[PDB]
């Protein structure tokens, strides 16, 4: 499996390092999903994560515009940072960023809870070949619609603790049937995180688990539940 650490740029750099160290000590790939809340501290986290041995880094662009990314593109490239655009910007700006970094280093990210605005971004991303991540997914109907609109550019962030058993099994089955689809399992509850592992091994299954790094101790026990 792979573990993704979703953090803000202001997260204490120490705790992420021990969690990255802990995950690597078990021989497991660890990725960083970084919110670019403040650019200078994001770069400091990027360098620290790289030195701790992170497998890869995705930067959530947040309020950073094209001009902000231009000033750090050399840093992003040297550290191999994948860009995740938050879809609060217009198609002119998204296309500008996609042109700047390349389609294969850029992902469109939006909560499924959006209406027609969700569908407008999927078509543009599909045309551009950019992967599109739908977050806060809880029902099989949402995943099936995302697969319909986005095809093999689809990525799903599944909210495990808010997903019923039937939807969890169906969404896992959809991922297994469509292996190019990226499935990410956001977990906090230990019992429910271990539950997905048991269900996935019967229905599917690599598994990517998204964890918060707010407290180091709960992260370790959460990591141990996923083994």
């Amino acid at each position: 499996i792979e573990i993704v650490l979703a953090v803000s740029s202001s997260v204490d750099r120490k705790d992420v390092v021990d969690i990255i160290n802990y995950i690597n000590e078990k021989g497991i790939d660890v990725w960083l999903w970084l919110d670019a809340d403040k650019v200078e501290e994001a770069i400091e986290l990027i360098e620290e994560a790289v030195k701790a041995g992170v497998k890869g880094i995705v930067l959530r662009t947040k309020k950073l515009k094209l001009e902000d990314i231009k000033k750090i593109i050399d840093i992003l490239n040297k550290y191999g940072v994948h860009l995740l655009i938050d879809t609060e910007l217009e198609e002119e700006e998204i296309r500008a960023i996609v042109d700047l970094a390349g389609p294969e280093r850029t992902t469109i990210g939006l909560k499924y809870d959006l209406g027609e605005k969700r569908e407008r971004l999927i078509r543009t991303a599909v045309e551009l070949g950019v992967r599109v991540l739908l977050t806060d997914v809880t029902d099989r109907a949402q995943a099936a619609r995302g697969l319909a609109l986005a095809g093999d550019r689809l990525e799903l962030l599944l909210d495990v603790d808010r997903t019923a058993l039937a939807d969890l099994r169906a969404t896992l089955a959809l991922a297994a049937k469509n292996p190019k689809v990226g499935l990410y399992l956001r977990v906090s509850r230990v019992d429910l995180a271990a539950r997905v592992r048991a269900v996935a091994a019967e229905v599917a299954d690599r598994l990517a688990f998204v964890l918060d790094a707010k407290n180091a101790a709960e992260a370790k026990a959460l990591i141990d539940a996923l083994l």
